[PDB]
């Protein structure tokens, strides 16, 4: 048609925010000599067996085996050719062409990282050549033209990592992530300011307790002091909330990502909730969370509180706390529609952490979110531990109408750029009268 069609894709090995290679894709379109868009894939700290296969070179002489030249070559030689001449206005067809080209359930022929990077860049290109905001382009793809026409938009509530334990830190605290959430009913610019101020105060509090090194940050910008218990962590966070001038349980709420698979022993069936000290059954773990919420009633969400296949544990956790708090499946689901269907039917949990690159394309990720939306459960659009300059998940969370984003502390460029993109979106929505 020559109007808004793909001329070619060009792949490139770049560095992600952890300094490891990842795939970046340029899209050429409309006969234009310079790319109309560029986006890149994120990367988690680990990739398992129910997720899109992240294709790495394994050449120990480059990037300690983590190069992505093979995946990049698949962009240039296969995936590019599969979308050449196709319209940038139909994201579903573009994503299906990528899926079909690879032809493997786990995307292990061409590489999930190549496919996600192409999906991101092609969606970014489609919005660019239509001279429209990316979240609008994604909203139209998610809802269809008829529901999109008069659609209004909401900004998410951010779940903001500010303190880390587990594998991240040197203490015996095993819960991996402690987050703050600002109250829902206020402008997004005030949500951002609130969590940024709490984050600054926590850093100063920790630097007073332990000196300058205590303000060094982990991969997602959170602090990693040496702590023993979740109560210690939550008490520091509550202190920072107060120093910022906010009220715990009114202005600022708390959330956990236990990453509990990391401290579960499947032979003993015990959770090592305090390193080399305390070992709990599934049932005792649920009771532990119940009492932690009693002591800290501002806790409104717990992610991966039980191990990824401890389905009897999850059923009970959701039985006992599901009416009060979000129970977020991350490892529980790995953005996998087979698991999501089973978890909805069996009532494992009541929310999904959505990682597009775990499933592959944006379209595949939208179907997963739809299943959750369809039963009144919550979608939290998530970063990965290795992020890039692409801010697409900010446009995605608004475009699909999900209530929450989880994209790091208010520090490090690959985290704050997502908050800044949402600040831009909020202004655009206000200016055009699209704010719901
Ligand atoms: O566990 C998670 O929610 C994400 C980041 O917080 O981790 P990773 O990308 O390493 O899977
Ligand atoms: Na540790
Ligand atoms: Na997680």
């Amino acid at each position: 048609g020559a109007v808004n069609r793909v001329d070619k894709l060009v792949g490139r090995e770049i560095l992600d925010s952890r300094g490891n290679p990842t795939v970046e894709v340029d899209v050429y379109a409309n006969g234009q000599k310079r790319p109309v868009a560029t986006a890149s894939a994120p990367s988690g700290a680990s990739t398992g067996s129910n997720e899109a296969h992240e294709l790495r070179d394994g050449d120990k002489s480059r990037y300690l085996g983590k190069g992505v030249l093979k995946a990049v070559k698949n962009v240039n030689d296969v995936l590019g050719k599969a979308v050449e001449g196709k319209s940038l206005e139909n994201l579903t067809e573009l994503d299906q062409a990528l899926i079909d080209a690879d032809g493997d359930e786990l995307k292990s022929n061409l590489g999930g990282n190549a496919i996600t990077a192409c999906s991101f860049a092609l969606a970014t290109a489609g919005a660019a050549v239509r001279n429209e905001e990316l979240f609008l382009y994604l909203a139209r793809a998610f809802h269809g033209a008829d529901k999109f026409e008069n659609l209004k938009f909401r900004l998410p509530t951010p779940m903001v990592n500010i303190l880390n334990g587990g594998k991240h830190a040197g203490g015996r605290l095993q819960i991996q992530e402690f987050m703050i959430l600002p109250k829902e009913n206020q402008p997004f610019r005030e949500k951002v300011r609130c969590v940024a101020e709490v984050y600054q105060h926590l850093g100063k509090i920790l630097a007073e307790r332990a000196g300058p090194s205590a303000k060094n940050v982990g991969d997602e910008g959170g602090f990693a002091p040496n702590l023993e218990t979740a109560d210690e962590a939550l008490n520091y966070i509550e202190e920072a909330i107060g120093k910022a001038g906010y009220k715990v349980g009114e202005d600022v709420f708390l959330a956990l990502d236990a990453a509990s698979s990391e401290f579960y022993n499947s032979d003993t069936k015990k959770y090592e909730i305090t390193q080399q000290k305390e070992f709990l059954t599934s049932e005792e773990m649920v009771e532990y969370y119940v009492q932690l919420v009693n002591r800290h009633p501002a806790i409104i969400s717990i992610e991966d509180g039980l191990e990824e296949k401890d389905y009897e544990g999850w059923k009970l956790l959701t039985e006992r706390l599901g009416s009060k708090i979000m129970l977020v499946g991350d490892d529980l689901y790995t953005t996998n529609t087979r698991l999501i269907k089973q978890g909805i039917e069996e009532k494992w949990a009541n929310a999904l952490l959505l990682k597009v690159n775990q499933i592959g394309t944006i379209t595949e990720a939208m179907n997963a979110a739809r299943m959750i939306f369809n039963v009144g459960q919550k979608v939290i659009v998530s970063h990965r531990s290795g992020e890039t300059a692409t801010t697409l998940i900010s446009d995605l969370v608004v475009g699909i109408g999900a209530t929450h984003i989880k994209t790091g502390a208010t520090a490090r460029g690959e985290r704050v750029s997502k908050y800044n993109r949402l600040l831009q979106i909020e202004e655009y929505l206000e200016q055009h009268g699209l704010l719901a």
